[PDB]
């Protein structure tokens, strides 16, 4: 902009006064979280109060995520090095770029997914909560680079990440989601992170959880499940805040939305049929992968209060699957 | 132009079905996702931990992770008789003390630390960003965990009040915040870095001098891990900062060291303003103010710019200096 660089971007604005007063109830509803200050310069910007809760349900979560904390250098996964050299070629290569195109939704979430859902959300507490994501989705992606160190070459690493940019579908994958994320609307954003957390991975962790239901990469299921037990509260919660944004919605609002649901459902559904298809043609458990798609896919539509969309016919996982997933 | 209901990608040619292995211009071309906004049709590429671009990064993250805590391992409430045996005025100066404070790490936390993501230099240091905003919105709830522990619900109403319906306090926490709208990345990170190694300071004073005089002792300790995380937090905002200036002009370099100037002259000034009429019911007055330069000195220094203050005006008691470590 045509501002002079060395002033100030505040020299724009009408400064506030050298008042000092014990703000009436009136000022203090319409002062605003820092975040929401960038299209409502002027006003009065009020800190976080966690002794003025307003929904219960954001203390819960903080405080359930945060005694959630753990990081992968606990856990031993250099003891699953003899079941990866038990893999064939096919599954080694398979994992670590099933893993790389984990890591690239992971990231997409944590630098910027998880935190575009601050600006406009309902509570200050809430606010908080998406800080605390990010962060977990941040170790989330560096969980999948710190089995690679463990268990795969310098050149194992390396094509896997030339494998994922060069993925045509992977990257229709993603940028289908980060595109939702410049909405304007923020139902949009909640409907796009709820989605991410609570269906687009699950194609890729069906592959460790076969691995355990077979013996193997034991060690490397526990860390998975450690990121399971994040992302079933990440995607439980922006439904729940979707919701509870919905819920003020016109008439008018409600129908858009929910066609933009199915919309990116449909959408994101194809994709991964093309994508995760093409990685397991060469395997048994391809058909059971999508069994797995769907059975998400109506938990992620439950958490946004919308019905499932496929029948109990179309998700059902066979029960060693199941049984990994605790 | 887009119907409701439809998807924002459709808008953009799609990507085809082809899968390469990326060459070394496909994988320079790639971009990280919080950059895909201003360039659609790129390729985005996931953070590899095992391609560290800059050293500094990984060591950053190794630290800042390590000195993980949550005010609930502190026993705030072995404090209550000390707090107890303050004055009145001294409660009532440290509630609105510290509810400043969280005002000041609610905005980092929930924008401040975040807006210096999308221009970072590093994939690394974008998952770092995403660590310090946790850790301030951490540092923001722990002032709500002392108010819980030492306070009524009337003096913490009153306190919030009094910060909504401080005009000056309004000023400081705005003139940041338009900072960090700025189109210039680095004067995001001017801005993160006075935040981190300046602007707090004449509140922690506060703490700092309970503590030289053995009081709000537990609360000090907590004090002192929020000040473990900051020295890190501004320390690497400076450190980008100057990783950046060294690829910029002659002349934004000359505009940039200007405006960190007018920055900083106009945070000191408020806070003389704003700190001046807090504690102008204590003798400490002006302790508080040569211990604001002296991490105006450092602010500075993180950036790699001179010590503006002098040794005169920097001379801190030896009481509150020993009271930081």
């Amino acid at each position: 902009t045509a501002l002079d660089p060395t002033e100030l971007r505040s020299s724009l604005d009408k400064p506030f006064g050298t008042n000092r007063v014990i703000a009436d109830d009136a000022m203090m509803a319409d002062s605003i979280t820092p975040a929401q200050y960038r299209y409502h310069h002027g006003s009065r910007v009020r800190p976080v109060n966690w002794n003025n809760i307003v929904d219960d349900k954001d203390l819960d979560v903080w405080n359930r995520l945060i005694a959630n904390f753990w990081l992968p250098e606990k856990v031993p996964l250099s003891n699953d090095i003899p079941s990866w050299r038990s893999l064939t070629d096919l599954e080694r290569k398979t994992t670590t770029r099933v893993f790389t195109g984990l890591t690239l939704l992971d990231t997409s979430q944590a630098t910027i997914g998880e935190l575009c859902q601050i600006e406009h959300a309902r509570t200050e507490h809430e606010q908080a909560i998406y800080t605390n994501i990010a962060f977990m989705q941040s170790i989330h992606a560096r969980s999948y680079s710190s089995i690679f160190s463990t268990l795969c070459s310098s050149e194992e690493i390396d094509e896997a990440y030339r494998w994922a940019v060069g993925n045509d579908v992977l990257q229709q994958r993603v940028t289908t989601v980060l595109c939702e994320y410049e909405s304007e609307d923020p139902l949009k954003r909640k409907i796009a992170a709820t989605m991410l957390s609570s269906l687009l991975l699950y194609a890729g962790f069906y592959l460790p959880l076969y691995f355990a239901s077979r013996g193997k990469m034991m060690n490397t299921a526990d860390m998975i499940r450690l990121i399971l037990r994040d992302k079933a509260i990440h995607g439980y919660y922006s439904g729940y805040k979707f919701q509870r944004g919905l819920e003020l919605r016109s008439e008018n609002d409600k129908k858009n939305l929910e066609k933009f649901t199915m919309n990116l459902l449909d959408t994101l559904y194809d994709l991964e049929v093309e994508y995760s298809g093409q990685i397991y043609e060469g395997f048994d458990f391809h058909d059971d992968v999508f069994d797995f798609v769907r059975y998400n896919a109506n938990k992620a539509l439950m958490n946004l209060g919308y019905p499932a969309k496929y029948s109990e016919e179309e998700t059902h996982v066979s029960p060693e699957i199941l049984a990994a997933l605790s």
